[PDB]
């Protein structure tokens, strides 16, 4: 019953949308390590997102999956009776999920500590991880957005997904002919605002655009919003994540009571600080929880952090080269064959990055059976979940087919390049799969990447729910 497999497979390939692509197959039973399917095994291609496969398990080698992340509020010594300090540092150490809301908490037990006055300067303090923002090989023009924040140690994290270096820009209609108002989020009174966009009349066509043009940390709104078009919402990054929060941690001071007289920026805690006094902390969850929102939704902020976390743990240096010579050589002690790995980022954001299809395949099977395998495979996204927390990526894909609620597989997505990784638990026995496709010209190629998930969870014996 494997030779149908094997032609059904072989057939789905046949896609016009796969054109001009090369695609790696590779099908393997875990329990029994038979390989079911072999198609350019270790042909290097892209990855796109299946490059968090192997930042999120050297994390968890690394790192550990009780790991947590340290924030914390320091002046040179505690306030007095006057409640009175200088200069203030908040101080990052790569928190991936650090909240407005977190920055309050601290800002009132700043407040509680007896700090009335800061009479200094406020110091957004990142200096843990290095200040190389972006990877090499990025692109200038994805900037503007969410998924090219820029990293920092000390970065405020947006809404239940955590995603980190970005405001949400909302725009709302007003009157035709008067100018469309622009609401920066948290980002008000920090980027500036260039808006240009005018409110359309009733029924006309959305034309509106935002943008941060390169090289500023100005917000610039163009084109027409009709009168009658619901608010649109955009998340846009800002330059400097940590300054900020730094900015928004002084609006947090100021709503628990402290004065800043002074100004706000970056800056690291003066080597001359004999016993910094801690006034304020905060605690993430552990990497276990943080998993989830990275993997579910495919977080490329969160694997650059942990890469540079990464790179603090083995090397005391918060840099990409550090972390991903970490990540490789944790890939390794992990039993996994990393000939065909080039590792740009962790992210998989860089078009420097290669995997092959094998080496996907192994590090499934690797992790499989570590410690960690349970918290690992619950962050991986569900074929057809509509809950986002649970289906993610995959949510609006394979829904009522055989391999709904079964497949537990990571996408990989960009310009000519899609993948689909991951398990296909059947009660014979837990399938592992690796889909990596290059160089199509049209849609990605989900279509494919659905209908051999779907025809692998029916091999694994399962039924589509009605
Ligand atoms: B991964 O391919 O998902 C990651 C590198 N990318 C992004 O987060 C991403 C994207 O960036 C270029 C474009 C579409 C989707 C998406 O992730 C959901
Ligand atoms: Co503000």
């Amino acid at each position: 019953r494997l030779t149908e497999l094997r032609e059904d497979i072989d057939a789905i390939l046949e896609d016009p949308a796969l054109e001009g692509a090369v695609s790696g197959v590779v099908v393997v039973d875990t329990a029994t390590g038979e390989e079911l399917y072999s198609r350019d095994g270790g042909e290097q291609l892209l990855p796109a997102s299946n490059m968090k496969l192997f930042t999120a398990a050297a994390a968890l080698e690394v790192l550990g999956a009780d790991h947590s992340f340290g924030t914390e509020v320091a002046a040179e010594s505690a306030p007095g009776r006057r409640g009175e300090v200088q200069d203030l540092y908040l101080v990052g150490r790569g928190d991936p999920t650090l909240s407005a809301e977190d920055l309050d908490a601290m800002a009132a037990e700043v407040a509680a500590s007896g700090v009335r006055t800061v009479r200094g300067d406020l110091y957004a303090d990142d200096t843990w991880f290095d200040s190389e923002r972006l990877v090499d090989d990025w692109w200038p023009e994805d900037e503007p957005y969410a998924y090219s924040a820029q990293i920092s140690a000390l970065t405020v994290a947006h809404g239940e997904r955590f995603d980190t270096g970005v405001t949400e820009v909302s725009v709302t209609p007003a009157a035709e002919g008067e100018p469309a108002d622009v609401d920066l989020g948290a980002a008000e009174g920090y980027a500036e605002l260039d808006n240009r966009a005018v409110t359309g009349a009733a029924g006309s066509a959305n034309t509106l655009v935002i943008d941060r043009p390169v090289g500023t940390n100005t917000i610039a709104v163009t084109g027409s919003l009709p009168a009658d078009a619901a608010p649109v919402t955009a998340l846009r990054t800002v330059d400097e994540p940590a300054a900020l929060a730094g900015h928004l941690f002084e609006e947090a001071l100021e709503s628990n009571g402290v004065t800043v007289k002074g100004d706000v920026g970056l800056g690291g805690v003066p080597a001359d600080w004999q016993d910094a006094e801690v006034l304020a902390d905060h605690t993430s969850a552990e990497l276990s929880e943080i998993l989830v929102p990275f993997m579910k939704f495919s977080n490329n902020g969160h694997a650059e952090m942990l890469v540079k976390s990464i790179g603090q743990e083995t090397a005391g240096a918060g840099t990409w080269d550090a972390g991903l010579v970490g990540v490789e050589e944790a890939l390794s002690g992990l039993g996994v064959d990393t000939a065909g790995l080039v590792l740009n980022d962790g992210s998989g954001l860089s078009r420097g990055n290669l995997v092959t299809a094998d080496t996907v395949v192994d590090l499934l099977g690797q992790a499989g059976s570590a410690p960690w395998a349970q918290t690992w495979s619950a962050s991986l996204p569900v074929a057809g979940e509509s809950d986002p927390f649970v289906g993610g990526t995959l949510a609006n894909r394979m829904r009522g087919t055989a391999a709904e609620g079964v497949v537990e597989a990571k996408t990989g997505t960009m310009s000519g390049v899609s993948a689909l990784s991951g398990y296909v638990p059947g009660p014979e026995g837990e399938l592992a799969f690796s889909i990596v496709n290059n160089g199509h010209s049209g849609p990605a190629p989900l279509a494919v990447q659905d209908a051999i998930a779907v025809r692998l969870a029916e091999y694994a014996g399962h039924q589509a729910p009605e």
